């Protein structure tokens, strides 16, 4: 009546998956067991300390380990407290640890019952293909500007000339007095401009439009691409790719 509990821990340290699923069951079991006594003014602060530790884990980890990442993101999505865990670090964790489709489900359960979650969900679904939910979220919650649908229709069918030539018009809207958008599509217009620049053989405007929006009239391209960690993710690879394809024709430059 005890000779099963000890081989559980004996097989635990052998391979990580069984122990990961064991811990993810056991913590949820004890956390369900604390619901009986320990009344309402305890669970709130206990869960706040818990999510503080989970945010601490996901921020401070440096050696990317996929079963550990999936373990913490699995035990997050199973109670009524940990849903608003971290709409920022979860995407970096699942992208650098190649474990997208558990953090994706955590973000969807977060969006059940709130803009940057959609933004980093777009950066999530950009990793695994899935372009027909990528377009599907850039018309629902990021929008209310009537250039978005007009460029997305010329982008849904591959016609990436008009899909570029109604974005540089949209970027420099001077007054446009009907209300002004948030930054959540100010970046999206530039990013989709980069993408439709890249889908055609057009890098000369692409490098100038990428490297223009970070610095002054002449590029240092020296530390600001390395500082401000948005710039290592978004502006970096299209810039280096465009410079590469532009040099590979044959120049000196």
């Amino acid at each position: 009546h005890s000779s099963l509990i000890t081989p559980l821990q004996a097989v635990a340290q052998r391979d990580p998956i069984i122990a990961k699923q064991l811990f993810s069951s056991l913590f949820s079991g004890i956390l369900k067991e604390m619901d009986k006594f320990k009344t309402l003014s305890e669970k709130n602060n206990i869960t706040q300390k818990l999510l503080q530790d989970f945010n601490r884990f996901l921020n401070t980890t440096f050696s990317f380990f996929p079963p550990f990442v999936s373990c913490i993101q699995d035990i997050s999505c199973q109670h009524a407290a940990l849903l608003s865990l971290d709409p920022a670090a979860v995407s970096a964790g699942c992208l650098a640890s190649l474990q997208q489709p558990v953090g994706i489900r955590l973000l969807e359960e977060a969006l059940l019952r709130d803009v940057l979650r959609w933004v980093e969900l777009a950066k999530l679904y950009r990793s695994i293909g899935e372009y027909d939910v990528l377009r599907g979220i850039f018309t629902s919650e990021i929008g209310t500007k009537q250039i978005t649908q007009s460029a997305l229709l010329a982008e849904a069918r591959s016609d990436y000339s008009e899909a570029a030539k109604q974005y540089d018009e949209a970027l420099n809207k001077q007054d446009w007095v009907d209300g002004e958008p948030t930054e959540a599509e100010k970046d999206f217009w530039e990013l989709a401009s980069l993408d439709c620049y890249n889908h055609l053989a057009e890098w000369k405007s692409l490098e100038y439009c990428s490297t223009a929006s970070i610095d002054s009239e002449n590029p240092p391209d020296l530390n600001k691409i390395w500082s401000e960690p948005f710039y290592q993710e978004t502006y970096l690879p299209y810039m280096i790719r465009s410079k590469l394809k532009l040099l590979l024709q044959g120049e000196a430059d």
